[PDB]
C-alpha cells in the first residue's frame, strides 16, 4: 500500500491546461491522494498507489507536453 510521489514537468499555458491534468486524475480516485500543480514552476506532483507507467501515459493523453517525469 505504498503512496508514491511522482513529479511532472507539463505544459500549461493557462488554467484549462492545469484543469485538463486534473481532470484526468480525478478519474483515478479513490487510489490518488493528493495532486499539486504550480503554473509558476509548470509542475505536476501526484501522490497515488497506482504505477507511474499508468499516470504518465493518462496525462499524456491530454496532449499537454510532458516534458519529463520522475519518482521522489
Ligand atoms: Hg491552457
Amino acid at each position: 500500500a505504498e503512496i508514491k510521489h511522482y513529479q511532472f514537468n507539463v505544459v500549461m499555458t493557462c488554467s484549462g491546461c492545469s484543469g485538463a491534468v486534473n481532470k484526468v486524475l480525478t478519474k483515478l480516485e479513490p487510489d490518488v491522494s493528493k495532486i499539486d500543480i504550480s503554473l509558476e514552476k509548470q509542475l505536476v506532483d501526484v501522490y497515488t498507489t497506482l504505477p507511474y507507467d499508468f499516470i504518465l501515459e493518462k496525462i499524456k493523453k491530454t496532449g499537454k507536453e510532458v516534458r519529463s517525469g520522475k519518482q521522489l
